[PDB]
């Protein structure tokens, strides 16, 4: 009867995609939160922060909510049939199937974005359409029981949205206040629409190799869904 | 590299993990930083939510830090009376380029004597505990006094870390990180501050925190008495 919430924890995850939502959701009554990988034990994030998976795929209970974070490690997952099959297995009955940042590309590779409205990190957004999504430029996009969040820090806004769906608005407001989540960002560069052009150019320049490699992975993943 | 900026977070039992992990991912995005997670010994440390983190170094083996950062959480009460942790913080604060904290981590800075006559904030529910530790209490989300930079409650760590990034490097660098992370929060409710949340919500929350506040007040006054002697 506790709400079962599971995050996929994988090598080279962008840890804040997971740890933001985790601290939001673990604050709720009558929840149990799982960090899932192929086996329990240490899993190193892209920053070198060490996290700890609490369960294997086999021991994970049926989930009410599955959440796929993003990060450098998603390219491997997009071509990992075990991970994709596990995600499909839990998605079907899960009440909610959510990702954050490039975690939606993993949902896409699993075939779970076909004909659905979805978002991802702004630098990767062109990869949603080949995976069958209708790409929406909004920070949290809901299509039925699919909730996708945009890039990294969007996980906090996504998790508060999810909290209200699982419980109610009052419960989400309580958590928002405990987290003192009234952001006053010291710059206005969080989107390509508002950042200085020089900043956008440098960020695009840095993401370019990753985007090309992910363009190739995405097109192999899509072809597998078609065949 | 061997010339990296050395950034250290104190990692203690019953930490509020987001206070640490938010800033960590922002600062680890900067060029040629090394980040340490410091406790009495390396090994696992369990956050208040049950998330397990891993300390990378002991107090004794930690190199001199450019930045020290103290997170908050339920475990701060013990830290405020832990002579070994307080001595480590004071030693590192003697030479650090920035001494910071997030959430109730400033109460630990206060117990270490580092807030006396300095502007600072802390989690809104414990904010009246700054003044007995000698601080000038400021109701702002990131407060700066010289090389002391404190963040307010939990998620303020992200705003804090971007502010610190601009000081360590420059504004263009902190803007790039803000964009690479796509950090543009758009909360679905407006309850992040006691001034804006529905009154019933602020009242529920104060009802909840009261026991903790009365316990932390007594720890705070013991810590203050040790600074006065």
């Amino acid at each position: 009867m506790a709400v079962q919430i599971g995050f996929l924890l994988f090598p080279e995850v962008q840890q804040l995609d997971l740890t933001g939502p985790h601290d939001v959701l673990a604050s709720l009554p009558d929840v149990q939160v799982h960090l899932i990988w192929k086996e329990p034990g240490p899993v190193v994030a892209s920053s070198g922060l060490v996290l700890q998976a609490t369960t294997s795929f086999a021991d994970c209970p049926p989930l009410d909510v599955i959440c796929i974070p993003g990060g450098t490690g998603v390219g491997a997952l997009m071509e990992d049939p075990q991970a994709l099959a596990f995600i499909r297995q839990q998605a079907a009955r899960a009440r909610y199937v959510t990702s954050v940042c490039t975690g939606s590309l993993v949902l896409g590779a699993a075939g779970l974005l076909q004909g659905k409205r979805a978002t991802t990190h702004w630098a990767y957004h062109e990869l949603l359409a080949p995976l069958g999504a209708i790409p929406v430029h909004e920070r949290v996009v809901r299509d039925g029981n699919l909730l996708t969040g945009a890039g990294i820090t969007a996980g906090i806004d996504f998790a508060l949205t999810l909290a209200a769906e699982l419980f109610d608005a009052a419960t989400a407001q309580r958590v928002q206040l405990q987290l003192e989540y009234a952001p006053a960002p010291p710059f206005n560069a969080g989107s390509p629409d508002t950042a200085p052009a020089s900043v956008v150019q440098q960020a695009r320049q840095r993401a370019a190799d990753s985007l090309h490699k992910r363009r190739e992975i995405t097109l192999r993943a899509a072809a597998r869904l078609a065949a």
